[PDB]
Formats: C-alpha cells, sequence, structure tokens
C-alpha cells in the first residue's frame, strides 16, 4: 500500500530503550554469590538450577552494553561477572570453566564449547567497557580457546571435552560453531588479529556455504569427527534445548545475520565482501520462513523441522523469532527491500500479543502450537541475551558489533 | 575564541581546500603528475616524480570522498601511472623519476615507495576498481624490501635493480611508512601495521629523541647508531638536512596521536609515551624553532643545541604544527593548542597563501619574504590537507577513510 | 536493467546525500544564477552568448523568457538577492510585448520593434505554465492570476479533451492547429503539469501527466525497445521518417533524442513520487519504464562511437546521426540517474552520476566565460553545428538543485518549502 | 505564499560568503597609526589620515570575523588595540584625538561619537580574549564615565576640547545612539546592569518622550538643557534622518532581548515604539519621490529635504526588519527584508570595484569621498544569523551563528 517507517526513526528507536530498561531490570534479580542463576516466571532465582556458565557469560555481555549505555548498576553487575569468571567457575587443577557450580561445589564439571565460546563473547564485550580485569580475562579465555576448542588440523570449532581435558567428544555441532562465529566477530573488533575474521569466514563457509546451501538452506547441525552430517541425530529426543533432532530454523537465521556482521566488517574496511556472505544470508532467511512461519495454520516460528522441511516441535520458543527481527533488520540495511522491515513488524506484532510478558516480567520462553504459554521444551525465562538482537541491533550499524558499537556512541546514529 | 568544531571556521577550510584542489588539477602528465610551478604551470624538465604521483593520488581520493567533479578522474589517472611508466617490470617496484622519453632516475627509494603505500591505501577508500590490486603489489614490494623483519625497522633505499641497499637509515622514509601503515591499517584492519607504527616511533622518538630534550635524530648507519655530523656539507638538503629538522618533530606528535586514537578506537589502553612525546615533540618544536631568530615563523633546520642553522620558513613545518595542535587539542582539551592554532592561521595568510598565482609560496626567507634557496616551485599540495581537512576529522580512523566514512564535520556545530 | 559503461567497483564512493557534495553543487549553483542576469532586456530574457553577452539577433523568445522565469523563482526560494525582481522582470515580460492582446497566449518571438514570430508554439506555452507555476511557490502578488490565465490558454488552445493528449502549434490568430502532434511538447506539457499539480492539488493535472506518459512512454516506446518516438500526425501515428532531410533540428530532430528518453524517465518518477507522497501506490509501469529508458538512452547513445558522451540523435536501429554532444542530453541523465538512485538504492545509478559529472567538469563546464559549453564535437571539444550560444540555464537545475531535493513535491515547491539538503548529512 | 529567507541556511550561506568579501575589502585599510580610509576601488586615501571612529569600527568589525574562524582577523584585532592605545591616544589628557597621521595629531577634538565606537570595539575586543581587549575597555570606560556619561543629565555629552576643559554647547541624538550601541555590549561582557539602564534611560529620553510625540520623527539637535532646537543647521543634517530612527528601533529590541535574557519583563514601549519608529520611517523616508530608496533628511511634515540614497540606512532598515520578525513573527517585516535586500543587489553592492557604493542619487545611481565603512553591513549580513540577545560580538563568540537556522 505505502511504506510504515519503523527502522531509524527515534519514535520506535525510543520504544526499543523503554522495553530495553524493562529486560535490564528483570536480569539484575539473577545475581548470586558464584555468578548469574536462572530466573523463573516471576524472575526469581530458580536455585536448583544453580550457576550455568552459559548464563554467567550472556548476563557479562548482557550488562557490558547496559554499561555502555549509562545505566547505573550495569559496571557492577560486569565487575561482578568478570569476579566469578576467576572464581568458583574456573577449573583451578585444569583450566578453563565448569558447566555448572553452586555454593556447595561443582555441579556439571563437563568443559562444553557451547559455553565456552559465550565466556569469550562475554570476555570481549566486557573489553569495550574498560573494566581493568576485561582484557586479561579475554587473554585467558583466548588460550583457552586455542589449547582445546579450535582446532588447526580441522579448520574448526570441537565440541567438549571432559573436566580433565584428557577425552573430547566423538561429535561436532552447528550451534557451537555458530557461536564460535558470534565471539569471533567481537574478539576481532577488540584486537583486529586478522585470524579471527578468517576463523569466522571459514566456519561459515564449511557450515554454511557448504552444507545448508546444497540442502536448500536447512543448516545441518549434527556432524561425526570427520565433519559428515548425522541425519538422525537425537531422533529419540528431537526436543533437545541445544540440539534438536533435524534442523533449528532459529538457527538458520541467525547465522544469516552473523554472515552480514561478517559482510560489514569487511566493508568497514573498504574490502569487497564475498558475494555468499549476502547470497547465503538471504538463502536462510527465505529458508526459514519457507519451512518454519506459520507451516501449521497459526502465527510463529516452530521449534524444529525435518530434512523435508516438516514440523516436528510446533512449540514457539521465544529465541527463533527474536533472532528473525535481527536478521530482517541486518538484510534491510544491505538491501533497502521494504519487504524486510515487513516481517521485522509482523513479528514484532506477533511478539507483544503472545511473548512478551507486562504482569510477570521479561517475555515468556515458550509456547503451543495455538500460541498459548506452555512448559515443555523449557522451564522458566533465565536469558536476556537474545533479547538485544531485537531491542538494541536495530538502532545500530552492522559494524563493528553490538557492544563496540554501543562503547563508540553509535547508538541511534542513523536514526531521525 | 572558538574555531575548533565550528562550521563558521570549517566552511573557511573547505572554501580553501577547494582552491588548493583546483591548482593541483594541472599537473597531470601522461606518465603521472608533474612539477607545478609558482604559476601552477608544469616544470616539464623536473619530469615525473614517484613521490609527487603517489601524493597527487592521495590528494585526490580525497577530493573524489568530498563529491569534487572530476577528483576521480585524477585518482583513475594515478592508479594508470603506477602502473604504467613508473613501474619497474624487470625487477618491480617503482622508478623515482620518469619522463616522455623515458627512466630519468631508476633508483628504488623507501621515502618515495612509502608514498606509494599511503597513495594507494587511500585510493582503496574510493572504491576505484583497480585501487586494491595496486594495494596488494605495493604491499608486497614493501614487506619484500622495505621493511626489515630482522631490524624492525624500515629500510632506506636501493639500486633499480634490489641487489645493494644504501649503508644509512633514515627518520624520514620511517616517519611516511608509519604515516602509510596507519591508512593501510585503515582498510586492512590487520593489526600488524598498527604493530610496526608502534615500534618504528618507540625507536625513533621513546627511545632517541626523548633522550635529546626531543630533538628527534634523522640520520643513522645500518645498526642504527646516530650520526649527528650527516650533511655538514649539505646543510639544506631538501629531505634529509643536517642536524634536526623541526618541521619533522612536530609532524610524528600528530603521527603518535592517530596511532593512540587508533588503539582507543579498539578498546585497546594507547601506551602513556604516544601523548607524553606527542606534547614533548611539540613544546621542543616551539622552544628551538618558532621565532629563534628575531621574526616569526619556523625555520627548517636546528643544530644539537636548538639553534637554527637553515634559517628558510619552508611551507610544510608550519602546516604540521597546525595538525598537530588540533591533534593535541583533541586529546588534552588544552586551549594552549587552539591558540597557537590561530597564530600559525593568521602566520599562513599573511606570508604562505598566494591568491594571485594560486596555492601557497614553498619558502620564504629570515624576514618571511618569498624566496628560492631550499626549494624550487609549487610542487605539493599533501600537506595542505592536515591543516585543512584534518581539523574537521576525528583521529581515527585516518584522513581518506575518515573523509569517505562520511565523517568530515561530524564534531562541529 | 544492467547497461555496458562502468568499471565494477570495490566500494562505494557516496556523493548523494553528503552536504560535502551539497555545498560544491550549490556553489555551481550560483555560478550559473550570475549568468543568466546578463540575459534582462526590456522587453523579457534575451539570448545568451558564449561570453554571457546577449546576442541581440535572436530577440526576445517565450521559452527562454518563461525558463528564466522558472529558474529565478527557485534563485528566489533559495534566498539569493536579486533573483524576486528577475521574477518580478518575468511576469512583466509575460503580461506586456510577449502576449497577444487580440488571441491570447503569447508570439514565440517579440523585440523592442515589435512581433518577430507571431506563431503560438505548444512547447513554450507548456514552458510559461511551468514558469508561472514556480513563480506562484514565492508568493508574487502577480504569480497566482499569471498562473489562472496561462490555465485559460493551455486548456482552451493546448490540451484537447478530444485526444486526451496535446495539439503542437497553431497560427496567430488560433484559426488552424499544425498537422503534426509532437513527444518534446507533450514531455514539457507533464513537466509543467507537476508543478501546476503542486500548487493547486486539482487532480486533473497529475491524471493528465499519466495520461500523457501511458501514450508515448508505456504504449509506443515500450514497444519499440524505450526509442521514444517524438513525430505523429494529427491521428497519433507515428510518422518514423519526419524531418530526414532536416535531421539536426534543435527541437524536432530525426529519428530518436536519447537526452528526451532520460528525461522522460525522471519526469514518471516524479510522477510516481506525487503518488507515495499522498500515500497511494503507484502502477509498477512508471518506475519499469523509466528504467527502460535510462538504459535504452545508455545502449543506443553512451560513448557509442570510440569517446565518451551522449550522442544527440539515433535512427530506429539505435544508429548515431547526430554525433554532437549537447549539453542537455548529459544533465537530464544525471537528474534521472539521482532520481533511480533515491527510488531504487541500486549503486549503479549513483556510480553514473559520478562518471557524468566527471566528464561535465572535464568536457562542458567553462569558468573562463562563464556558465557551460552547449555543443561539443565527437570528440568532446566545443563546436557550433546543432546549437549557437549559451542561452540556456534551466536544464543546469536538474543536475544542482534537484540531487538536494526529494522527488514530490516538484524543483520549485520542494525549494520554497525548506527542503534544500533534508535528506543530507 | 511566504517567501522563507530568514532562519533558512540557504540564505544564511549566501550571507556568509558576501560578509568574506567584506572582510577581505576592509583589509586593505591596514596603516601603522590604526585604519585608513578606503577610496572606491579599496586603496587607501592617505590624504584623509587615521580617523579614531574608523579604527575602532575595524576593531569591532575583525573581532566579529576572528570569532568566526577568519585567519588573518585576529591579526586586525591586535592592529586595532595597539592604534588605541599608540598614536591615537592622548597620553597627556586622555581619550583619543579625531584624526592622526603618521607625522602626528591631525584634529585633536574629543568627539563624544567616536569615544562611544572606541568602547564598542574594546567591548567587541573582550569577546576575542585578546590579552589586552579587556585592559583598553577598562581605560574606555574610565574616559566614558569621567567625560562622555553625565551623572548630572543621566544622558551622554557630545564633544570636548582636546583638553577637556569646555564640553560643546549642543546634544545628539547620533552620539546617544551610539552609546546606546556600545553599552548593549559593555553589558554583555561585564554582566553589570548599569550599562543596560543607562541604555533604557537614553532611550526613554530621546524615543519615548521626544520621538514618540511627534509621530516617531526623531528629534537629533538638543541644546545643553536637553530641549530641542528644530531649525539646527538651516552627521548634523537639518530636521529628521529616518535611517537614524530605524536603527533606534532595532537598538530597543537588542535592549528588550536583553531583559527577556534574564528574566526580566521588558517594558511594552521597547517593542511599541521599535514598531513606531519603523512604519514612520517607511511612511516619510521609503521611496517618497517616485523612485525606490531611503533618502537621507525629512522636514518635521516628513518631507524629504536631502534626496540621496547613502548606504547605511537601508543597511540599518534590514537589520531592524529582522529584530521586529524575531519578536512579532509578523511576515511583512520579511517582505520589507527581501525588497531592501533586491534594491541592495541592483544599486549598492560593487561586485566590479569591491564592497559597496556609498552613496547614490534620487535616481539611484552612484553619486559624488569613498568606501571607508564596512561596520554597518554587518547589521544586515551577521545579525539576520543570531538571536537579539546577546549582541553581534558575544553572539558569535558564544557560537551562535546559525542557532535558529535549518
Ligand atoms: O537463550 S535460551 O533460549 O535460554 C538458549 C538457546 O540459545 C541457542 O543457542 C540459540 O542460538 C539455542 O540452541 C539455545 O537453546
Ligand atoms: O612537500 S614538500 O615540501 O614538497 C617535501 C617534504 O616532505 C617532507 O618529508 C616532510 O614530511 C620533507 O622532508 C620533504 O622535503
Ligand atoms: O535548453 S536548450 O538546449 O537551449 C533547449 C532544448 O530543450 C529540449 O526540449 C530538451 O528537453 C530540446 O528539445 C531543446 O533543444
Ligand atoms: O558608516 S558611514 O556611512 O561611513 C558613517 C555614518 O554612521 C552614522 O552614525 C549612522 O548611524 C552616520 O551619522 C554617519 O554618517
Amino acid at each position: 500500500g505505502s511504506h510504515m517507517k519503523w527502522f531509524n526513526t527515534l519514535s520506535h528507536n525510543r520504544w526499543l530503550e523503554q522495553e530495553t530498561d524493562r529486560i535490564f531490570n528483570f536480569g539484575k534479580n539473577a545475581v548470586v554469590p558464584t555468578g548469574f542463576g536462572w530466573l523463573g516466571n516471576k524472575g526469581q532465582i530458580k536455585e536448583e538450577m544453580g550457576t550455568h556458565l552459559w548464563i554467567t557469560a550472556r548476563m557479562l555481555h548482557v550488562y557490558s552494553v547496559a554499561a555502555s549505555m549509562g545505566r547505573p548498576g550495569a559496571y557492577d553487575l560486569v565487575d561482578h561477572g568478570i569476579k566469578a569468571m576467576n572464581g568458583a567457575l574456573r577449573d583451578k587443577k585444569y583450566g578453563g570453566w565448569y558447566a555448572c557450580v553452586n555454593d556447595q561445589g561443582v555441579v556439571d564439571a563437563s568443559k562444553q564449547g557451547y559455553q565456552h565460546f559465550f565466556a569469550l563473547l562475554g570476555a570481549a564485550s566486557a573489553v569495550t567497557t574498560g573494566h581493568p580485569e576485561a582484557r586479561k580475562l579475554l587473554d585467558y579465555t583466548i588460550e583457552v580457546i586455542e589449547k582445546y576448542f579450535w582446532s588447526e588440523e580441522e579448520q574448526m570449532c570441537l565440541e567438549s571435552w571432559d573436566e580433565a581435558f584428557s577425552q573430547t567428544e566423538d561429535y561436532r555441532g552447528g550451534n557451537a560453531n555458530m557461536h564460535a562465529v558470534e565471539a569471533f566477530l567481537i574478539v576481532y573488533d577488540v584486537t583486529h588479529d586478522k585470524k579471527w575474521l578468517d576463523r569466522a569466514l571459514r566456519i561459515a563457509s564449511v557450515i554454511i556455504h557448504d552444507v545448508a546451501r546444497n540442502g536448500d538452506y536447512r543448516v545441518n547441525e549434527h556432524f561425526d569427527s570427520q565433519w559428515n552430517p548425522i541425519r538422525d541425530y537425537n531422533k529419540d529426543n528431537p526436543a533437545h534445548r541445544f540440539r534438536a533432532y533435524g534442523g533449528t530454523p532459529g538457527a538458520w537465521i541467525e547465522w544469516g545475520r552473523l554472515m552480514l556482521h561478517l559482510h560489514a566488517a569487511l566493508e568497514a574496511r573498504f574490502e569487497t565482501p564475498p558475494a555468499w556472505l549476502l547470497e547465503d544470508a538471504k538463502g536462510l532467511f527465505h529458508a526459514t520462513i519457507r519451512d518454519a512461519w506459520a507451516p501449521d495454520g497459526a502465527d510463529g516460528f516452530v521449534y524444529s523441522v525435518d530434512w523435508d522441511g516438516k514440523p516436528i516441535v510446533r512449540e514457539r520458543v521465544r529465541w527463533p523469532i527474536v533472532e528473525a527481527m535481527g536478521t530482517a533488520y541486518a538484510l534491510y540495511t544491505l538491501t533497502d527491500d521494504s519487504q524486510y522491515e515487513e516481517w521485522y513488524q509482523k513479528w514484532w506484532d506477533y511478539c507483544i500479543k503472545y511473548l512478551m510478558d507486562y504482569e510477570n516480567g521479561s517475555w515468556w520462553q515458550e509456547l503451543d502450537a495455538d500460541n498459548k504459554v506452555t512448559t515443555k521444551v523449557w522451564d522458566g525465562k533465565q536469558d536476556i541475551y537474545h533479547l538485544l538482537h531485537c531491542l538494541v541491533i536495530p538502532r545500530l550499524p552492522l559494524a563493528p558489533g553490538l557492544a563496540p558499537a554501543v562503547a563508540a556512541g553509535l547508538l541511534d546514529i542513523n536514526a531521525k
């Protein structure tokens, strides 16, 4: 009919900032002596879940952004995060970080690559605040990543180890490798050591440009030690929180945004990006809508699909649509194609209608196939890190990345 | 009195910038850029110099990003010249000087090769389709012959065939290496270019200059020991003056503040000596070389006691001083730096700016009357961007990248 | 839609919507305004030569007088002292010696002694309409009365309700109309109607503009590979061979005039933008055909003969006939590049704009004698063949002012509404 | 429609570029004793010597140029301050000789109107922060308070002999008007309210009492008891100088704006009388004789006497149009400003020989002593780019150029 304009309007960006403050305030209750706890549906700590590395590292990242946004108390949460990464979570005998601890000791002693890449992101985002211990934490995290999680032999990321780093898992994961790309982008932004961007491009070339593109942009996540897909992985456990059977369309559209951050990093240094970053980001965006948007007679993104693109887990988890909104912004920024803003607007309307929770705080984690609140895949409201991708990313250029851009004063730079 | 970051001052700067861009256009010759005389006509006897051709490529890259019609054509002409008669097809790199008949000076001058690197890196910011290929080639030549991994410093020069390197190491060539490396960093975001820049500055400024009351030693032997008496018999050399060249001291200061700004832009604490030594160089330049002989202006050279030797006021030292005043003001907010900038602007319009014949005079005598002694014509406009465009831009990224990124007047109201 | 003639680029050099480029444009605009001021004569605006002197032998043309009224309306809204006096002079000339007191409308040409050419030229009357509508944006107290009069003349003699198209010309007495229908007159009708719409919001002006474009572009031009047919008989059938014996005509060249093709493109994008400004989805053929015209203009007329520049005319196979580089075609091309960039965000249109700007300063701009050359030979050296002097500055606002403004409302309205550099940083 | 110029960046860019043309013309006036008298080709007329009023005005002009970021301007401020501390300065009796040259004193008289320009020049120079400016202002204030501001009359005196032994048996609107102009800027660089109190008092006597009661025809010539001399001279034209009427209007609006800037309700008569003066100036002096332009003087019936179009009256009219527009938002004031700009480029501006003509005949053709002033031109070139408070030099120094423009 005509173009309703939200992107780069101060009116929309004011609404985003005020929702951002609501989300920052919800996450503050997660402070526990050993790091950040697991928030439930009323913003209370679920003490039985203990202190997870992935949640502690994500909150360190989140409050780095909040601190650069000039929020009192955020810097204290960054300081608390860095103390936790130097304290109870840190394995003093073998190095790196336990997956989960509590006041009594270690709950899960395993060394999870997924969670270590979030440690790297958290440390790199914390660097943007100039916290005096942030750069030392990043340098240590880099040594752990290069010793145990980045393989020079495979030129890809490993998945996990036992406590003692004696045996690595006979498995390679798209999820851990995707969050490696995310962390590497920010490590690049705070080092300009080229190898971080080279590693990110290489990971995307293998998982997206080779495997995903050849399967109609259905991202394969599960691989053996020779980087062959395991198509049947977790067939008996399809609703796994991190390793769902088949395809996780939320992850496809997230890969898209990350490859546009890579594209934008190359353009920021006056370098023509390879054409496949934008072509594949478009392919992933359109595949996500083709297979996973309202495929079953109601609005929303399903959690998982088979290799034919037919839904398996039909629950609407929060993070897939949040990532979709981030990618819509990134594609709009690089194409000026108004279809991407229309999707962003449609998804915002769905989010306030079904996911946003003004009564109990933050957003619901999970809805059923009719978009009614449920508990099946998940349990509580333990994450706010994804929400910055629909609340803060649309206020920033695509280079440098989220925490660096906010710290460089770039919030609303393109808005009038 | 407020000039820095005012649109009124920056409008005056842009209008003078257009006058300078217009003057340089007449330097176009088939083999690159010629040597302009005092009326902006080509001095054909000087032929086509690599340093002038590379500098004009840089200048018209900035002009093109400023939206000036014709500038991009000059960028195109510059890149063709760097792929044409100046390029040594047998041994690689570039001849120092050519003309329409062939090679005039076949030597491989590091000073001039670092300007080739700056020119190629600035040209990349225009997106000219051959710029990146020229930069990649220039990088290979620099890393093969001019950056020494053994010394972690820049060599000076070679014969045509790259068979023997000069038994000499130079502050001047190493300073213009730092200048080029900053822009290579801005168009690669490969930290090794900034690591090299920091290392060069640590040796020439933080070690030697600081220990001599910030009187920069420029002349070294192959083991990086100072030759204090170098060119005693030829004190007014255009590139290697006897003793200290205070214009170079204050220029080193600005370059170290660009390095500082690059490190802060990626959330890295710059070493404290970049700002401390930039201040030391700025104050030493004023102490020894500003009105040291009973009249305003910066002398060309001083002895190791800081007393003038060549008392002629060459154009580029005061232009560089004005750039450094801006950079120090930007990092300190100390209004003494703006006072110096304003005082130097008043001197420049009174004695150096030439509205009748175009551009600025290259050289004045000890009473600030136009002269010919050290120099001959108006062959440079590259230095003028440091007092005309730099004060309109942040210190990171560098000049050509910042203009191309839309940052002109970003801090002004 | 991709044309030959650009080397692909490694990064985006940004000029459009930069205050640095727009400052360069404004300073060139002031140089052009200053050149036109010497054209003031008692009966209107004279014909300026290569040194900015009046060529008195050419007398006072309606088309030049009406164009200068339009130009100084823009200058007046830009806050230039003296411009409003030239608008006042223009309106007095349109109410004085040029005006036919017996039959109405305006003589084509007068001088201090009387009428030189008494004919009633539609081409020139549509410039009278544009001039009056642009003058309205200044609020000159006689402008609205001049527009109302001009509208009456246009609706009586030049817009045909029967054909739903514009007629070409009449004798002095409006007794017989020319056995000819012209793309050129109809194109400048569209241009004028856009501005009449902007100062009336009487829908019929935009309806008439859309209708004219639907016939000359969407029907005839599109079916001939976007080679605009300009010459028609009274039944609107093409006369393909028109002026075969007089191929270098200043207004009615034999075959196709690619400058006019790319100009049609920009006008259709002003029409598109007028519809979007009132929250109405424009028909898709306005943008599709503007792209077709832009790419056809480059295909047939850009550097077809071993040197840069736009040739004046091509035959129906796209073979150049008049190879001289006249000023206005590349100026219009630059305007259309801006309009297409604004609606597509396709950087190929900015690259063409930048390439054409580089050509203009190299070969057309005349800093020594003033303004720009009117005409170059096939090697881009100054010549005299099609034209004679520097009688026009109206086209130059399309590459100097249009790139500083939104596409709606039109040129004079947008400047008067404070929109200069609204999108620039 | 309204054609919009005021507060548009497009118009203000045209104004700044003309301002630079005017700054460049004045630079040739530098002589060792101060600022010389420029002729019609921008050459020094050496026979005219160094006038106090011209030297003080150029000090003011290059203070504005220096705050505008023009290289060379600050050197001219420094030169101006040195001239006010050198040969112009009476070392024996204090204040400044009216005219000197390289050899010595040409006119030793102590002219009030020229001393108030010395005060304006010193106050404008203070806004540059030149280290000798404040000392020059403090000295100038002492001379003004000793000899030119009368605590007894609460008005300004006109002139004295060299030795300050006898004051002239005359009181003038012109000296008192330029006192108001200087006092406004002294207020802006001291925030001592007494300068604004004195300005309001001067205006209350010359405008609110006498001018208002005579249909806003300002009486300029008074005896020592401040009674009008209507017949005087059957700088001191017989009858009314309408240029001065409209100038008084702008100055009272600067006074109004200074009071509003410190949250003080200005008396209603400042705006009412500025409007009265503006409309009286149009009524009697705009195109009163069959051709465009402002005549120089009129009789007490408002009929022209001296029909020459001098440059400064229309320049001041343009300043007042801006000030009235700023306080009323009445577009009639912008229409007058636009009409006067069109007249100025057509008849006064001289692109061939530089600057503007000083004087035209009754048919607006140039007529027959040079182009010795550029100070008035800032009132139509810079004032329309600034708020009405603080005043011209302070506002530019505070970064307020184009603050209201888009
Ligand atoms: O954010 S949570 O929803 O609590 C955890 C999810 O983050 C992802 O890696 C998405 O990229 C999922 O695999 C996790 O379940
Ligand atoms: O620019 S010129 O004056 O032509 C040359 C000077 O540039 C410098 O390297 C300064 O950075 C001098 O040594 C050259 O003479
Ligand atoms: O502007 S001029 O070159 O003098 C006249 C041209 O304008 C056109 O109508 C193009 O739109 C041509 O037909 C005229 O020759
Ligand atoms: O500026 S000049 O025209 O040279 C001098 C005039 O200034 C006034 O004081 C106007 O306010 C007049 O009395 C002078 O003649």
